[PDB]
C-alpha cells in the first residue's frame, strides 16, 4: 500500500490530473512578468534637451522629424560617440530671433562645437509616444546609474528570495507557501502601479522579485508529485512550454499597451484572478504522508479516485509509508548536509546551475547587434524555444536523462567556441548557430530543473532546488563584471573562459545518478543508495 502504487491503481494521469495541470499552466504565466526583468518596463528611448524657444520655431516654417534633430541640436561623435547630443543643450535663444529656417543657428557662431553649452533643464523630450519607468521619472542623463541599480536590486532580491522562500515552503505545507506567495506578489503588482516616488516603486519591486519564483517552484514541485511516476516528463516539460507561451503572450500584450502604469496593472490582475481557483488543488499526497497526517493522505487520494472515477480500491485504509518512520520529520538546513551522496549531488548540481547559467549570459551578451524592433526581437528570441520542448518531450524516457543533458551542456559550449574561432563578420551563418546554442542552453535549463526536482528527498525537495537555483542568479548577477574585466586584459579571454566552463560541466554531468523511470526518494536514507 505504497503511494506509487495506489496512485497506478487511481490513474496515473486521469482526468483529475489534467484539471490540476490546467490551474498550475494558469499560475505558470504568471512569473514571465517578474522573470522578464525591467525590459518594456525601462526601455530607453532616444531623447534630447527639450527648449522652449524651439517649440515657437516649429510651427512657423515647414519641418520633419529628421530635420529638427540634425541642425537644432548639438552634433553627436564629439568626445564621445553620443554623450553631447544626448543631454547637452546649447542654450541659444531660439525665440525672438528671426534667423529663418534656412539659416537658424548658422551665422551666430559660424562653427558648431565652439557654441557654449548650457545645463540640460526643462526636463527631456522622448520619441516613443509611450512612457516607461525611464521617462516617468528622467532618470535619463545625470541619474543613468539608477536603472542599474534599480536592476541590481532586483537581481539580488531573487537572490535572497531564493533562500528564504524553501524553508517556509517546505515546512508549512506546499499549498500555505504557493497561496502567500501569489496573494503578495499579486498586491505588490497592484500596488506598485500607484507608486507616486521612485522609492516606493523599487522597493515593491524587491518584494515581487522576492516572493514570485518562490511561487513559481512551489507550483512546480506541486505538479511533479502529483503526476505518477512515468508522466513526469510530460508535465515538467508542457509547464516550461506553458511559461514559454506566457513570455510570448506578455510580449504581445506589452507592444498591444505601450504605457508602463497599465501594463503593469493589466498583467498584474491574472495572476491575482488565479486565487479564485484555489480551491481546485489539494496539498500534494507525499508531503502530507511524509508529514505523519495519514487521515488527510487518504482523503486526499480517495478524492482523486472520486473524480477521476475508476474505483476506491479498499487498501487505502493501512496507507503509510513502506517502513515506519519517525513521528517528526522537520526539514532543516543541517539535514541537507549530512549524507554524502546527498552533498555530492548538491555540489553538482549547484555548479550545473551556475554553468548554465554563465553560458546562458555570455551567449546573449555576445550576441548580433539589436534589431530594429524590440518587440520583434524578444518575439523571435522567445519562438527559439518552442522546438527545443518537443526535442526533450520525445528523448527524456527513449533514452534517459543523464546523456542529453550532458551532450546539450557541451554543444553550447562548443557554439560559443566555434564562434570565437569562426568569422564572427555579418553572415547568414551567425544567427542561425546563435539559435542552435539558444536552444542548447534551453534544453540544459529545462533538463537541470527537472533532474535535481526528481533528485532530492520529498520533504526537502523544495529547498534543494531553491539553494541549486541560488546560483543561477549570483551568476547572472556576477558574469557582466567578469566579462568586462576579463575583456581588458586580452580580446578572447572570456571566450575562453566560457568555453571551459561549458565543457567541465558537460563532463561533470556524466557523474550524477540516472533517474529514468525510478520512483522519487521519499527518504534521504534511501536516496543515499538511490544509485546502488
Ligand atoms: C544637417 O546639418 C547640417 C549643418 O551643418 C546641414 O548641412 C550643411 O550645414 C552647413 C552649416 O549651416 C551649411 O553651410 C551647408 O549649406 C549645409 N549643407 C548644404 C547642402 O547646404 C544639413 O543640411 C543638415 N541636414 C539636412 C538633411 O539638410
Amino acid at each position: 500500500p505504497t503511494v506509487d502504487d495506489v496512485l497506478e491503481q487511481v490513474g496515473e494521469f486521469g482526468w483529475f490530473q489534467k484539471q490540476a495541470f490546467l490551474t498550475l499552466c494558469l499560475l505558470s504565466a504568471a512569473f514571465a512578468p517578474i522573470y522578464v526583468g525591467i525590459v518594456f518596463l525601462g526601455f530607453t528611448p532616444d531623447h534630447r534637451c527639450r527648449s522652449p524657444g524651439v517649440a515657437e520655431l516649429s510651427q512657423r516654417c515647414g519641418w520633419s522629424l529628421a530635420e529638427e534633430l540634425n541642425y537644432t541640436v548639438p552634433g553627436l561623435g564629439a568626445a564621445g560617440e553620443a554623450f553631447p547630443r544626448q543631454c547637452r543643450r546649447y542654450e541659444v535663444d531660439w525665440n525672438q530671433s528671426a534667423l529663418s529656417c534656412v539659416d537658424p543657428l548658422a551665422s551666430l557662431a559660424a562653427n558648431r562645437s565652439h557654441l557654449p553649452l548650457g545645463p540640460c533643464q526643462h526636463g527631456w523630450v522622448y520619441d516613443t509616444p509611450g512612457s516607461s519607468i525611464v521617462t516617468e521619472f528622467n532618470l535619463v542623463c545625470a541619474d543613468s546609474w539608477k536603472v542599474d541599480l534599480f536592476q541590481s536590486c532586483v537581481n539580488v532580491g531573487f537572490f535572497l528570495g531564493s533562500l528564504g522562500v524553501g524553508y517556509i515552503a517546505d515546512r508549512f505545507g506546499r499549498k500555505l507557501c504557493l497561496l502567500a506567495t501569489t496573494l503578495i506578489s499579486a498586491v505588490s503588482g497592484v500596488l506598485m502601479a500607484v507608486a507616486p516616488d521612485y522609492t516606493s516603486m523599487l522597493l515593491f519591486r524587491l518584494l515581487q522579485g522576492l516572493v514570485s519564483k518562490g511561487s513559481w517552484m512551489s507550483g512546480y514541485t506541486l505538479i511533479t508529485e502529483f503526476v505518477g511516476s512515468g508522466y513526469r516528463r510530460t508535465v515538467a516539460i508542457l509547464y516550461q512550454m506553458a511559461f514559454t507561451v506566457g513570455l510570448v503572450l506578455l510580449s504581445g500584450v506589452a507592444y498591444a499597451i505601450p504605457h508602463w502604469r497599465w501594463l503593469q496593472l493589466a498583467v498584474s490582475l491574472p495572476t491575482f484572478l488565479f486565487l479564485l481557483y484555489y480551491w481546485c488543488v489539494p496539498e500534494s499526497p507525499r508531503w502530507l504522508l511524509s508529514q505523519k497526517r495519514n487521515t488527510q493522505a487518504i482523503k486526499i487520494m480517495d478524492h482523486i479516485a472520486q473524480k477521476n472515477g475508476k474505483l476506491p480500491p479498499a487498501d487505502l485504509k493501512m496507507l503509510s509509508l513502506k517502513e515506519d518512520s519517525t513521528e517528526k520529520l522537520s526539514p532543516s538546513f543541517a539535514d541537507l548536509f549530512r549524507t554524502p551522496q546527498l552533498r555530492k549531488h548538491t555540489f553538482i548540481l549547484m555548479y550545473l546551475w551556475f554553468t548554465s547559467s554563465v553560458l546562458y549570459q555570455g551567449l546573449i551578451m555576445h550576441m548580433g547587434a539589436t534589431g530594429g524592433n524590440l518587440y520583434l526581437d524578444f518575439f523571435y528570441s522567445a519562438l527559439v524555444e518552442f522546438p527545443a520542448a518537443f526535442i526533450i518531450l520525445v528523448t527524456i524516457d527513449r533514452v534517459g536523462r543523464i546523456y542529453p543533458l550532458a551532450v546539450s551542456n557541451l554543444v553550447a559550449g562548443a557554439a560559443c567556441l566555434i564562434m570565437i574561432f569562426i568569422s564572427q563578420d555579418l553572415h547568414w551563418l551567425n544567427i542561425t548557430v546563435a539559435c542552435v546554442g539558444r536552444m542548447g542552453i534551453t534544453i540544459v535549463f529545462q533538463m537541470v530543473c527537472l533532474v535535481n526536482a526528481e533528485l532530492y528527498p520529498t520533504f526537502i525537495r523544495n529547498l534543494g532546488v531553491m539553494v541549486c537555483s541560488s546560483l543561477c542568479d549570483l551568476g547572472g548577477i556576477i558574469t557582466p563584471f567578469l566579462v568586462f574585466r576579463l575583456m581588458e586584459v586580452w580580446q578572447g579571454l572570456p571566450l575562453i573562459l566560457f568555453t571551459v566552463v561549458g565543457l567541465v560541466a558537460g563532463g561533470m554531468t556524466l557523474l550524477l545518478p540516472e533517474t529514468k523511470g525510478v520512483a522519487l526518494p521519499e527518504t534521504i536514507e534511501d536516496a543515499e543508495n538511490l544509485g546502488r
